[PDB]
Protein backbone atom coordinates (compact mmCIF):
# COMPACT_ATOMS: atom_id res chain seq x y z
CA UNK A 1 0.00 0.00 0.00
CA UNK A 2 0.85 3.72 -0.10
CA UNK A 3 -0.21 6.29 2.55
CA UNK A 4 -0.42 9.00 -0.17
CA UNK A 5 -2.32 9.21 -3.48
CA UNK A 6 -0.06 9.06 -6.55
CA UNK A 7 -0.50 10.08 -10.19
CA UNK A 8 2.07 9.62 -12.97
CA UNK A 9 1.85 11.90 -16.00
CA UNK A 10 2.36 10.34 -19.42
CA UNK A 11 5.08 12.12 -21.43
CA UNK A 12 2.36 13.70 -23.62
CA UNK A 13 0.38 14.90 -20.57
CA UNK A 14 3.56 16.19 -18.95
CA UNK A 15 4.58 18.00 -22.16
CA UNK A 16 1.12 19.61 -22.42
CA UNK A 17 1.26 20.87 -18.81
CA UNK A 18 4.78 22.24 -19.38
CA UNK A 19 3.62 23.99 -22.58
CA UNK A 20 0.74 25.62 -20.67
CA UNK A 21 3.15 26.80 -17.94
CA UNK A 22 5.51 28.21 -20.60
CA UNK A 23 2.57 30.04 -22.20
CA UNK A 24 1.77 31.59 -18.79
CA UNK A 25 5.43 32.54 -18.29
CA UNK A 26 5.27 34.30 -21.69
CA UNK A 27 2.01 36.18 -20.98
CA UNK A 28 2.49 37.27 -17.33
CA UNK A 29 5.31 39.22 -15.65
CA UNK A 30 5.42 37.16 -12.42
CA UNK A 31 3.70 34.31 -10.57
CA UNK A 32 2.90 36.50 -7.54
CA UNK A 33 1.41 39.38 -9.53
CA UNK A 34 -2.26 40.17 -8.90
CA UNK A 35 -3.13 39.16 -12.48
CA UNK A 36 -1.78 35.61 -12.49
CA UNK A 37 -2.97 34.96 -8.92
CA UNK A 38 -6.52 35.67 -10.14
CA UNK A 39 -6.22 33.86 -13.51
CA UNK A 40 -4.25 30.73 -12.55
CA UNK A 41 -7.25 28.73 -11.20
CA UNK A 42 -9.13 29.35 -14.48
CA UNK A 43 -6.09 28.69 -16.71
CA UNK A 44 -5.59 25.45 -14.74
CA UNK A 45 -8.84 24.19 -16.34
CA UNK A 46 -6.75 23.74 -19.54
CA UNK A 47 -4.45 21.15 -17.88
CA UNK A 48 -4.69 17.50 -19.04
CA UNK A 49 -8.14 16.10 -18.19
CA UNK A 50 -6.88 12.93 -16.48
CA UNK A 51 -4.79 15.09 -14.13
CA UNK A 52 -7.77 17.35 -13.36
CA UNK A 53 -9.87 14.27 -12.62
CA UNK A 54 -7.17 12.93 -10.27
CA UNK A 55 -6.92 16.24 -8.37
CA UNK A 56 -10.70 16.66 -8.03
CA UNK A 57 -11.22 13.09 -6.76
CA UNK A 58 -8.08 12.60 -4.67
CA UNK A 59 -8.70 15.77 -2.64
CA UNK A 60 -12.06 14.25 -1.59
CA UNK A 61 -10.72 10.83 -0.49
CA UNK A 62 -10.68 10.33 3.29
CA UNK A 63 -7.27 8.63 3.61
CA UNK A 64 -4.33 10.25 1.70
CA UNK A 65 -1.60 12.17 3.58
CA UNK A 66 -0.60 13.82 0.30
CA UNK A 67 -1.32 14.06 -3.43
CA UNK A 68 1.79 13.22 -5.45
CA UNK A 69 2.22 13.94 -9.17
CA UNK A 70 5.24 12.31 -10.87
CA UNK A 71 6.80 12.90 -14.28
CA UNK A 72 7.25 16.61 -15.02
CA UNK A 73 10.35 16.96 -17.23
CA UNK A 74 13.17 19.20 -15.97
CA UNK A 75 16.29 20.02 -18.00
CA UNK A 76 19.21 20.77 -15.62
CA UNK A 77 21.05 22.68 -18.37
CA UNK A 78 18.03 24.94 -18.96
CA UNK A 79 17.27 25.14 -15.21
CA UNK A 80 20.76 26.47 -14.34
CA UNK A 81 22.66 26.22 -11.06
CA UNK A 82 20.90 26.06 -7.70
CA UNK A 83 20.80 29.58 -6.17
CA UNK A 84 22.95 30.26 -3.08
CA UNK A 85 20.03 31.99 -1.30
CA UNK A 86 16.23 32.24 -1.72
CA UNK A 87 16.54 36.00 -2.43
CA UNK A 88 18.13 35.42 -5.84
CA UNK A 89 16.27 32.14 -6.51
CA UNK A 90 13.75 33.44 -9.08
CA UNK A 91 16.01 32.44 -11.95
CA UNK A 92 14.75 32.39 -15.56
CA UNK A 93 15.43 28.62 -15.70
CA UNK A 94 13.10 27.96 -12.73
CA UNK A 95 10.42 30.42 -13.89
CA UNK A 96 8.25 28.08 -16.01
CA UNK A 97 8.26 25.46 -13.23
CA UNK A 98 7.11 28.09 -10.71
CA UNK A 99 4.16 28.82 -13.01
CA UNK A 100 3.54 25.06 -13.29
CA UNK A 101 3.36 24.69 -9.49
CA UNK A 102 0.90 27.59 -9.32
CA UNK A 103 -1.31 26.01 -11.99
CA UNK A 104 -1.41 22.66 -10.17
CA UNK A 105 -2.06 24.46 -6.87
CA UNK A 106 -5.02 26.31 -8.43
CA UNK A 107 -6.86 23.00 -8.83
CA UNK A 108 -6.75 22.48 -5.03
CA UNK A 109 -7.47 25.95 -3.57
CA UNK A 110 -6.42 29.55 -2.95
CA UNK A 111 -2.67 30.26 -2.80
CA UNK A 112 -1.13 32.70 -0.31
CA UNK A 113 2.11 33.78 1.38
CA UNK A 114 3.18 35.43 4.63
CA UNK A 115 4.58 38.96 4.97
CA UNK A 116 7.16 37.54 7.41
CA UNK A 117 8.42 34.65 5.19
CA UNK A 118 10.78 35.18 2.24
CA UNK A 119 9.62 38.78 1.63
CA UNK A 120 5.92 37.92 1.24
CA UNK A 121 6.48 35.67 -1.78
CA UNK A 122 3.74 33.20 -2.69
CA UNK A 123 6.05 30.79 -4.52
CA UNK A 124 8.97 30.28 -2.11
CA UNK A 125 12.24 28.30 -2.27
CA UNK A 126 13.67 25.36 -0.37
CA UNK A 127 17.44 25.03 -0.80
CA UNK A 128 20.48 24.64 1.49
CA UNK A 129 22.03 27.97 2.55
CA UNK A 130 25.75 27.94 3.41
CA UNK A 131 26.31 28.58 7.11
CA UNK A 132 22.70 27.68 7.96
CA UNK A 133 23.11 23.89 8.04
CA UNK A 134 22.00 23.49 11.66
CA UNK A 135 18.93 25.76 11.73
CA UNK A 136 15.23 25.02 12.22
CA UNK A 137 14.23 26.36 8.77
CA UNK A 138 13.89 24.74 5.34
CA UNK A 139 17.33 25.98 4.21
CA UNK A 140 18.94 23.59 6.72
CA UNK A 141 20.69 20.40 5.64
CA UNK A 142 23.08 18.66 8.04
CA UNK A 143 20.45 18.92 10.79
CA UNK A 144 17.20 17.06 10.06
CA UNK A 145 14.17 19.30 9.62
CA UNK A 146 11.93 17.91 12.37
CA UNK A 147 8.32 16.98 11.64
CA UNK A 148 5.75 19.76 11.84
CA UNK A 149 2.37 21.09 10.85
CA UNK A 150 3.15 24.02 8.55
CA UNK A 151 2.71 27.30 10.46
CA UNK A 152 1.18 25.43 13.41
CA UNK A 153 1.17 28.65 15.49
CA UNK A 154 -1.42 30.29 13.21
CA UNK A 155 -5.15 29.60 12.72
CA UNK A 156 -4.60 30.78 9.11
CA UNK A 157 -2.11 28.00 8.29
CA UNK A 158 -2.41 26.20 4.95
CA UNK A 159 -4.67 23.25 4.22
CA UNK A 160 -2.12 21.99 1.67
CA UNK A 161 1.62 22.55 1.30
CA UNK A 162 2.85 22.12 -2.28
CA UNK A 163 6.44 21.07 -3.03
CA UNK A 164 7.86 20.82 -6.55
CA UNK A 165 11.30 19.21 -6.84
CA UNK A 166 13.47 21.17 -9.30
CA UNK A 167 16.37 18.85 -8.49
CA UNK A 168 17.24 16.20 -5.91
CA UNK A 169 20.22 14.25 -7.31
CA UNK A 170 20.94 12.25 -4.13
CA UNK A 171 17.29 11.34 -3.41
CA UNK A 172 16.95 13.16 -0.08
CA UNK A 173 13.67 12.13 1.56
CA UNK A 174 10.79 14.30 2.71
CA UNK A 175 9.33 12.84 5.91
CA UNK A 176 5.63 12.35 6.71
CA UNK A 177 3.42 11.05 9.52
CA UNK A 178 -0.32 10.88 10.12
CA UNK A 179 -2.18 10.80 13.42
CA UNK A 180 -1.00 7.62 15.20
CA UNK A 181 -4.62 6.58 15.75
CA UNK A 182 -3.79 2.85 15.97
CA UNK A 183 -1.72 3.53 19.15
CA UNK A 184 -3.30 6.52 20.94
CA UNK A 185 -5.35 5.41 23.96
CA UNK A 186 -8.64 7.24 24.58
CA UNK A 187 -7.49 9.16 27.68
CA UNK A 188 -4.44 10.50 25.81
CA UNK A 189 -6.65 11.20 22.80
CA UNK A 190 -9.12 13.09 25.05
CA UNK A 191 -6.35 15.32 26.43
CA UNK A 192 -4.94 16.08 22.95
CA UNK A 193 -8.43 17.29 21.93
CA UNK A 194 -8.39 19.82 24.82
CA UNK A 195 -6.97 23.35 24.67
CA UNK A 196 -3.94 22.55 26.83
CA UNK A 197 -0.98 23.12 24.50
CA UNK A 198 1.22 26.01 23.36
CA UNK A 199 2.49 26.39 19.80
CA UNK A 200 4.91 29.20 18.93
CA UNK A 201 5.84 30.56 15.48
CA UNK A 202 8.87 28.95 13.83
CA UNK A 203 12.13 30.73 12.96
CA UNK A 204 11.17 31.42 9.30
CA UNK A 205 8.86 34.22 10.55
CA UNK A 206 11.69 36.12 12.31
CA UNK A 207 13.07 39.32 10.74
CA UNK A 208 16.60 37.85 10.52
CA UNK A 209 15.39 35.43 7.80
CA UNK A 210 13.87 38.17 5.61
CA UNK A 211 15.40 40.95 3.48
CA UNK A 212 16.28 44.39 4.86
CA UNK A 213 13.36 46.60 3.77
CA UNK A 214 10.50 48.85 4.94
CA UNK A 215 7.69 46.69 3.54
CA UNK A 216 5.91 43.96 5.51
CA UNK A 217 7.28 45.43 8.75
CA UNK A 218 4.19 45.61 11.00
CA UNK A 219 3.36 41.90 10.45
CA UNK A 220 6.41 40.91 12.57
CA UNK A 221 4.64 42.39 15.62
CA UNK A 222 1.97 39.66 15.47
CA UNK A 223 4.66 36.97 15.28
CA UNK A 224 6.30 38.34 18.44
CA UNK A 225 2.91 38.29 20.22
CA UNK A 226 2.38 34.62 19.26
CA UNK A 227 5.90 33.84 20.53
CA UNK A 228 5.65 35.82 23.79
CA UNK A 229 2.00 35.18 24.73
CA UNK A 230 0.73 31.96 23.10
CA UNK A 231 -2.91 31.20 23.97
CA UNK A 232 -3.62 27.55 24.85
CA UNK A 233 -4.89 25.49 21.89
CA UNK A 234 -5.68 21.87 21.05
CA UNK A 235 -3.43 19.51 19.11
CA UNK A 236 -6.29 17.39 17.72
CA UNK A 237 -9.60 18.70 16.33
CA UNK A 238 -12.70 17.39 14.54
CA UNK A 239 -13.64 13.72 14.23
CA UNK A 240 -12.22 11.39 16.89
CA UNK A 241 -12.08 8.56 14.30
CA UNK A 242 -10.13 10.81 11.87
CA UNK A 243 -8.69 13.82 13.74
CA UNK A 244 -6.97 16.84 12.24
CA UNK A 245 -3.52 17.60 13.57
CA UNK A 246 -1.79 20.77 14.78
CA UNK A 247 1.69 20.14 16.21
CA UNK A 248 5.36 21.03 15.81
CA UNK A 249 8.08 18.75 17.19
CA UNK A 250 10.40 21.67 18.00
CA UNK A 251 7.88 24.44 18.81
CA UNK A 252 5.07 22.65 20.73
CA UNK A 253 4.83 22.66 24.52
CA UNK A 254 2.25 21.87 27.20
CA UNK A 255 0.36 24.64 28.99
CA UNK A 256 2.56 25.82 31.88
CA UNK A 257 2.40 23.35 34.79
CA UNK A 258 -0.01 21.00 32.96
CA UNK A 259 1.61 17.59 33.48
CA UNK A 260 -1.28 15.57 31.97
CA UNK A 261 -1.08 17.63 28.77
CA UNK A 262 2.69 17.13 28.87
CA UNK A 263 2.35 13.33 29.09
CA UNK A 264 -0.04 13.31 26.11
CA UNK A 265 2.35 15.44 24.00
CA UNK A 266 5.29 13.27 25.10
CA UNK A 267 3.43 10.13 24.03
CA UNK A 268 2.44 11.80 20.74
CA UNK A 269 6.11 12.66 20.02
CA UNK A 270 7.08 9.03 20.59
CA UNK A 271 4.30 7.66 18.38
CA UNK A 272 4.95 10.13 15.54
CA UNK A 273 8.72 9.45 15.69
CA UNK A 274 8.00 5.70 15.42
CA UNK A 275 5.59 5.99 12.45
CA UNK A 276 7.50 8.65 10.47
CA UNK A 277 8.04 7.49 6.86
CA UNK A 278 9.83 8.76 3.75
CA UNK A 279 8.69 10.26 0.44
CA UNK A 280 11.45 10.95 -2.09
CA UNK A 281 10.55 13.80 -4.44
CA UNK A 282 12.71 13.10 -7.47
CA UNK A 283 13.32 15.82 -10.05
CA UNK A 284 9.94 16.84 -11.49
CA UNK A 285 7.83 15.29 -8.73
CA UNK A 286 5.21 17.47 -7.03
CA UNK A 287 3.62 16.81 -3.64
CA UNK A 288 0.63 18.48 -2.04
CA UNK A 289 0.80 17.50 1.62
CA UNK A 290 -2.44 17.52 3.60
CA UNK A 291 -1.50 19.90 6.42
CA UNK A 292 -4.47 18.80 8.56
CA UNK A 293 -3.93 15.02 8.31
CA UNK A 294 -0.14 14.90 8.37
CA UNK A 295 3.04 16.46 9.72
CA UNK A 296 6.12 16.61 7.49
CA UNK A 297 9.86 17.29 7.58
CA UNK A 298 13.08 16.52 5.72
CA UNK A 299 15.93 14.11 6.44
CA UNK A 300 19.41 15.30 7.31
CA UNK A 301 21.70 15.51 4.27
CA UNK A 302 25.22 16.69 3.45
CA UNK A 303 24.95 19.81 1.28
CA UNK A 304 27.03 20.08 -1.90
CA UNK A 305 27.35 23.86 -2.48
CA UNK A 306 28.65 23.07 -6.00
CA UNK A 307 25.65 24.42 -7.96
CA UNK A 308 23.61 21.19 -8.02
CA UNK A 309 22.10 21.16 -4.52
CA UNK A 310 18.59 19.88 -3.91
CA UNK A 311 16.09 22.62 -4.71
CA UNK A 312 12.29 22.78 -4.31
CA UNK A 313 9.67 25.38 -5.14
CA UNK A 314 7.03 25.67 -2.42
CA UNK A 315 3.55 27.18 -2.00
CA UNK A 316 0.86 27.50 0.70
CA UNK A 317 -2.74 26.62 -0.24
CA UNK A 318 -6.02 27.21 1.62
CA UNK A 319 -9.47 25.89 0.74
CA UNK A 320 -10.88 29.27 1.84
CA UNK A 321 -8.94 32.55 1.70
CA UNK A 322 -11.74 34.32 3.65
CA UNK A 323 -10.87 32.28 6.75
CA UNK A 324 -7.78 34.52 7.12
CA UNK A 325 -9.35 37.93 6.37
CA UNK A 326 -8.08 39.37 9.70
CA UNK A 327 -4.54 38.79 8.45
CA UNK A 328 -5.13 40.34 4.99
CA UNK A 329 -2.79 43.26 4.27
CA UNK A 330 -5.17 44.69 1.66
CA UNK A 331 -6.17 43.10 -1.64
CA UNK A 332 -2.90 41.12 -1.69
CA UNK A 333 -2.45 37.41 -0.93
CA UNK A 334 0.13 38.02 1.82
CA UNK A 335 -0.91 37.24 5.41
CA UNK A 336 0.10 38.74 8.74
CA UNK A 337 -1.37 40.20 11.92
CA UNK A 338 -0.59 43.01 14.32
N1 LIG B 1 10.24 21.79 13.47
C1 LIG B 1 10.51 22.83 12.66
N2 LIG B 1 11.77 23.01 12.23
N3 LIG B 1 9.51 23.65 12.28
C2 LIG B 1 9.64 24.83 11.40
C3 LIG B 1 9.61 24.32 9.97
C4 LIG B 1 10.03 25.53 9.13
C5 LIG B 1 9.15 25.54 7.89
C6 LIG B 1 9.28 26.95 7.34
N4 LIG B 1 8.14 27.28 6.46
C7 LIG B 1 10.58 27.11 6.53
O1 LIG B 1 10.47 27.31 5.31
O2 LIG B 1 11.64 27.06 7.17
O1 LIG C 1 12.54 19.92 2.18
C1 LIG C 1 11.44 19.35 2.21
O2 LIG C 1 11.23 18.27 1.60
C2 LIG C 1 10.30 19.97 2.99
C3 LIG C 1 10.72 21.29 3.62
C4 LIG C 1 9.62 21.87 4.48
O3 LIG C 1 9.14 21.20 5.39
C5 LIG C 1 9.13 23.23 4.24
O4 LIG C 1 9.69 23.97 3.41
O5 LIG C 1 8.15 23.63 4.90
FE1 LIG D 1 7.23 22.46 6.20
Amino acid sequence: VRPWSEFRLTPAEAAAAAALAARCAQRYDETDGPEFLLDAPVIAHELPRRLRTFMARARLDAWPHALVVRGNPVDDAALGSTPVHWRTARTPGSRPLSFLLMLYAGLLGDVFGWATQQDGRVVTDVLPIKGGEHTLVSSSSRQELGWHTEDAFSPYRADYVGLLSLRNPDGVATTLAGVPLDDLDERTLDVLFQERFLIRPDDSHLQVNNSTAQQGRVEFEGIAQAADRPEPVAILTGHRAAPHLRVDGDFSAPAEGDEEAAAALGTLRKLIDASLYELVLDQGDVAFIDNRRAVHGRRAFQPRYDGRDRWLKRINITRDLHRSRKAWAGDSRVLGQR
